[PDB]
């Protein structure tokens, strides 16, 4: 079928949501390269700056996987919705029953240009006030590799997440996503993204936060050595 | 510190268990190359058998993380254990409620032999009578990729797994496993085990199965494209 993903594509962005009951609105702009999987966003906190929780709880769902390497030999999913695009949905259950659902819905610039247009929802509730994210003890989110897998029609990603916390220790974070396409698109067989997210730049109280992506997809281990 | 590893070793094992009530018995024996993270394995049901549950709910219980090809610069938690060994317990979640623990205790053969010796508990419930694993539905699971983290001075092993199942879809498991060594060892940072697993031969009712691993650790993707 038809492509219209091109090789430099900007960003834009807005979230609203709650954490523990804290509102915030976060808005970002920011550019990738989605045949090579890497992204940069830069975020400024407009509504409920300084968070009292650890900005990187919120950095996945802010850096959308149109960004990331697929091989020829495997379906892309992501890129063959554009331009009429997708959406998703995920559950973030961390370890200490801290819980955080978000959506994102994912279309092109109302103006024809180059421009991915990404409405984000996020909501968390029953963080312990010491944990991690309450206390902003966490330092970023490990590389990771999620699980792609299809599903009544649609595709989910599960993926074992883990918070590196300061001071040393992980806290883990189990994510269940679904992605829908807007649009009839072949679907994949079972198959890997491996994903390396961080924040490469903040002001003190992270209402300025950039973050970077990299992205690639993969079929695992062959048998042989 | 002094490694006893070399490049083929047996392997012996038995498993007692039950699923559902279903109580069996399987013996194995089998060669591997550590550095080269393969392995083999030919197991026997020797009571219990024709076993009535999915041969693939055992399998990731006979085919030791031991047989992983690890890279120099990822600190070997297994191959430093020996040979006084290590152990682990495993949880398996199946996303239709039934669930698994299971042990290993991994020691040398008395004999002084380059013998790996596995005595593995098994025990399962809640599978449902009309589910993928009583009705004997599935195909294999797929490759996965098990995520390590230190935790308590001892190391923890998290991995979404999934049994592709007959007629198409997948059957989703989530395994939490604790590795622990009989001795002071170095601690790893973390890291990834991609694995790959299948069943090479069996007979009808699978009390001859014949299994074939693949594994080897790494860091996830790099930051640069
Ligand atoms: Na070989
Ligand atoms: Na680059």
């Amino acid at each position: 079928m038809v492509s219209v993903i091109t090789s430099e594509m900007k960003i834009e962005l807005r979230m609203e949501g709650a954490v523990n009951g804290h509102k915030f609105v976060i808005t970002g702009k920011g550019s990738g390269q989605p045949f090579e999987g890497i992204q940069n966003v830069d975020l400024t906190v407009i509504e409920g700056g300084p968070l009292p929780f650890a900005f990187d709880i919120l950095t996945t769902a802010f850096x959308n996987r149109v960004f990331v390497e697929y091989p020829e030999e495997i379906v892309d999913y992501f890129k063959q919705s554009f331009p009429e695009g997708y959406s998703w949905e995920r559950s973030m259950s961390y370890e200490d029953g801290g819980i955080c659902l978000a959506t994102n819905n994912i279309t092109m610039k109302k103006d024809g240009s180059n421009c991915f247009v990404n409405e984000i929802r996020f909501d968390g509730v029953n963080f312990p006030a010491n944990g991690p994210v309450m206390q902003r003890k966490t330092v970023k989110w490990e590389p990771s590799t999620e699980k792609m897998y299809v599903r009544d029609g649609v595709l989910k990603g599960d993926v074992n997440m883990a918070l590196l916390l300061q001071g040393g220790g992980h806290y883990r974070c189990d994510f269940r996503t679904t992605y829908k396409a807007k649009k009839v698109v072949q679907l994949p067989d079972y198959h890997f993204v491996d994903h390396s997210m961080e924040i490469t730049s903040h002001d003190k109280d992270y209402n300025k936060v950039k973050l970077y992506e990299h992205a690639k997809a993969h079929s695992g281990l062959p048998r042989l050595a």
